[PDB]
């Protein structure tokens, strides 16, 4: 079995600085919090780490809204500290990515300054378009376009400066670069530079379907109103009033994406080292997920597009059929050759434990491990953190500040998944010694926190280091798959590989007891063994399975070692 | 040498071949296909190699949905043909080895039926065969009459039509003259036992069953004693009286429909046991989600429905739009939801959808047929597939389906119009396409007659009927009814299919979906061993049947595929 380049089946971590580890007690994650707990991650069995953004950042978007992508956020560190990162998590064996969003700017940053004062070379480097004139009152401008905000509102901002809109697909504060500007893509490769000399070891790069919007040269010199969903529910101020045809998944944003992997591919070539990879994330359809690897004219883009198939089409409502269906949707898409890779959670979405169920965490982590590819993990979820409450008054995040009030916020929020990090059962979790953390720290961290599982016989922590463990097995990085649902309630998931041990993955995702015949899956050779279990099984690792008739409790999960094929 | 394989009992992999009598074969001028025509070219499902017709509904009928609308489930409609017409079709079909299923609507009955009129006049027995409400207080406007809640026909309008005769109205989930049954009254429910059991006496092999997500509605009792309003869509597009308007949430989908097909497939379990020879089936249909769809089968307490529910996956979720992916994803929905034990089918058109070709493309006509009897469990052909007939033209003015005259106008009457898919079967490029002796029938013959038409497709070298009769003769080899199957796609553009079984030899299906050529590695494709044969090729493919493949890079044409055969595994 042939040694794979690093990130065709890295465990890949997501760490939220801001929530990861606070080292100087102002409730704020930071850098030297983060290089104080770089351990964990080689205790973990993790392989890379990817932060959320640390570039300088008036903090609108927390760290999405970028004034400077050549320098660090004062509150999370220096380049000093960041250096000092990259130098200790390399000595320890990580790779470490750095995440920023190529669709826009802070209003903060010289780019948009000096474009809305139209300084020499910076005119067109953001969307400027001119108002329409209003029929039912003159005085009042309307934008170029019905286009609206992912946050709310018109994605058209005016500036008094310009006496121009600018466009903003996210905050008011967030200004979309004009990707048919070559100016703006090489700004793009300046920045990649930059980070790569300084040894980063990759890329993952944001809200991708957002890069191009129509041409008004395609339009008549009009930006083109997006066509309405139709639905008396939104008003022309909410998200869902249009269907984002002009505005999202556009085809030539790809030709973007093909020239940053040419980039990074030279760069790779003229350095060498290890590989350097780009991973893109957008949430689209999946046949526009599946542009973002390339295309069938011979294109080579991301390394990967992340699946987020998990957070959008799988809940606590999925049945083991719709498990299965879902899994087998990016294993059915993905080009040859691709690495499949599988996403359970991010600071954008509820924790993995609050969409699925608590007593579903051990199968959640253990279909993540087992599936061929990259396992990706987001920030709590090895120790199954759920969402923390997050009261109108403490809520910082923008989405819930502009689409929500103190009766609706919790739709939109944000915050529930971003709070603080449960290190153990001390002031804050030990997240920090400052009771003032930036985000109020989740109710339960006494009974939920790493410290805690670590000194406990059974633990998701303890399931989660032997599923990394197990990833090192030939049947795990080289082996086949094979996937059905036993009944409305299980599924199995075999991985095999001739002459090395199979593993066997059978889940309830039900919220009741099953019995399965274990006949029905195949290569599981009886008497097998318990690898791993649910913490509520009453199977410890070590037991023997022998009976071909098991029962199966709600949430529970088995991965047994058996026979090889 | 081959290992000896057991047959399956005929259901479980037959060639099942839906007929619409008004449009199969006219034998006496008055431009309406009937049974003598039927009976006429009996032969032609012996030919394509077909192993069991099912008819769309031949009884007593006023015709105003064209034989869904049923007055008497115990007799024939006249324009078809009588009772010792039937007989004689069932004689010489059985005679000639095919199994023949009748299809009725246990939904709803015409209001010309002797159960409406004894039930509008409250006769003891019929008061309550149907659903009967009273209007919905006014208290407001007490001299304006308000229906029971805002529930909408699938033909347009309101589902609750007023009768003055009995105060109350009924509903009507269908046209005003398809009265809905009601399927919480036992008497309703016996009857359609005493309908089947009638039908199965005379000799029928079996039933499909139409329109059963409609069967139960909320009961008032749960609802404060009214009938409570179906959800808003709040598309602005639908006012009250357009489709869409609503959510069918207590219209549609009710758990309770299965225990009445659970009820159907204990009586014909109880039948086959008390009558022996042949299994006689019920085959069930409703275009619903598919868990809901698979509840069919039965569910997981061990309640059996339906031998099977068709699957109209490649209707509903599959066109010219979807490549090779979507084919193999699509195609691993019914496999993955499938119940242990369920035999799957796979259907690819009706009288009630666009033709194959119209909504794929008419270079795809071959590669669809393949997936048709290549993949496991039953193939379905629907009437004029196996020469792959197009959708015909019918103006407003020749429309006679009622969903497009109640729904439609001169501009928009193509949107609902089934009518394209019921025009005259293309037999030859005689008068009306041989269909008819007269140039007058009850649809407009398709444009294409001269160049589509099944004895050209006999005469010429390759044709979709040469493929067809092809693939049904390859479905009698063991591969193909007991072996595996393995699906994946090469590309966006080629996918294959894999029928495999150790010491038999292995059948493969690549086909190019796409609007572009493709080249794939068959090293990709699981055993498959070169060289290999062309057992069958598109009627466009640059190999004829006996080609044989010695290299592993395969160039395809757009729409191109080929049925491989290989040596055992
Ligand atoms: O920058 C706009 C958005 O980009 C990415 O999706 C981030 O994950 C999200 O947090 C941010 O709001
Ligand atoms: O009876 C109502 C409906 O039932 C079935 O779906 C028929 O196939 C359709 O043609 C008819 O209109
Ligand atoms: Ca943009
Ligand atoms: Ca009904
Ligand atoms: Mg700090
Ligand atoms: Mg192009
Ligand atoms: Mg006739
Ligand atoms: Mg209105
Ligand atoms: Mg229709």
């Amino acid at each position: 079995v042939i040694q794979l380049d690093w990130w065709k089946n890295c465990v890949l971590y997501q760490i939220y600085p801001r929530s990861f580890k606070d080292s100087d007690g102002d409730g704020i994650g930071d850098l030297k919090g983060i290089i104080s707990e770089l351990k964990h991650f080689v205790d973990a069995g993790v392989d890379a780490i990817w932060m959320s953004p640390i570039f300088e950042s008036p903090m609108v978007d927390f760290g999405y809204d970028i004034s400077n992508f050549y320098d660090i956020h004062y509150e999370y560190g220096t380049m000093e500290d960041f250096e000092e990162l990259l130098d200790k998590a390399h000595e320890l064996g990580l790779k470490v990515l750095l995440d920023f969003v190529p669709n826009h700017a802070s209003n903060e940053s010289e780019y948009f300054i000096k474009s809305e004062a139209r300084e020499p070379g910076y005119e067109n480097f953001f969307i400027w378009a001119d108002p329409l004139p209003n029929p039912e009152n003159p005085g009042v401008r309307l934008p170029p376009s019905n286009w609206v905000s992912q946050f709310g509102g018109s994605a058209w901002e005016w500036s008094e400066k310009r006496q121009q809109y600018y466009l903003h697909q996210f905050a008011i504060q967030q200004v979309d670069f004009d990707f048919r500007n070559p100016a703006v893509k090489q700004e793009m490769f300046n920045i990649m530079k930059f980070w790569l000399d300084k040894g980063a070891d990759g890329f993952r790069l944001d809200a991708l379907p957002y890069l191009i919007e129509a041409d008004p040269a395609d339009h008549e010199g009009r930006y083109p109103d997006d066509p309405l969903s139709g639905l008396t529910q939104f008003e022309s101020h909410q998200l869902g009033y249009t269907i984002p045809l002009y505005t999202k998944d556009l085809i030539e944003l790809y030709d973007v994406v093909y020239e940053w992997r040419e980039f990074l591919d030279e760069y790779n070539k003229n350095h060498g080292g290890d590989t350097r990879v780009v991973f893109s994330e957008g949430y689209a359809n999946v046949s526009m997920t599946m542009l973002y690897y390339g295309n069938e004219d011979g294109a080579i883009g991301a390394h990967f597009p992340f699946n987020f198939d998990f957070i959008t089409d799988l809940s606590s409502k999925s049945n083991a059929r719709d498990f299965v269906y879902i899994i087998l949707r990016w294993l059915t898409y993905m080009p040859y050759g691709g690495i499949p890779n599988w996403v359970f959670g991010n600071h954008d979405n509820n924790r993995m434990p609050t969409r699925f169920r608590h007593d579903m965490v051990d199968g959640l982590n253990i279909i993540n491990m087992l599936l061929p590819g990259v396992a990706v993990t987001y920030q709590g979820e090895e120790i199954g953190m759920r969402d923390g409450y997050v009261s109108w008054e403490d809520t910082v995040d923008i989405e819930a500040c502009n689409r929500g009030d103190p009766d609706t916020y919790h739709l939109y929020s944000r915050d529930p998944a971003r709070t603080p990090y449960h290190w153990d059962n001390s002031t804050s979790a030990g997240f920090s010694t400052s009771t003032n953390t930036w985000l109020p720290v989740a109710e339960d961290y006494q009974e939920i926190n790493l410290a805690k599982q670590k000194e406990t016989a059974r633990s998701h922590f303890k399931n989660y280091q032997a599923l990394t463990k197990l990833r090192k097995q030939a049947t795990l990085s080289h082996g086949e798959y094979d996937i059905r649902a036993l009944s409305d309630r299980t599924f199995y998931l075999v991985r095999s590989l001739p002459t090395h041990d199979t593993y066997v993955l059978l889940f309830n995702v039900s919220e009741r007891r099953d019995t399965v015949d274990l006949g029905r899956v195949p290569h599981l050779t009886l008497p097998a063994t318990v690898y791993v279990s649910s913490i509520h099984s009453a199977r410890l690792a070590g037991h023997e399975i022998t009976s071909s008739q098991l029962s199966l409790e709600a949430g529970e999960a088995l991965v047994l070692k058996a026979q090889p094929i």
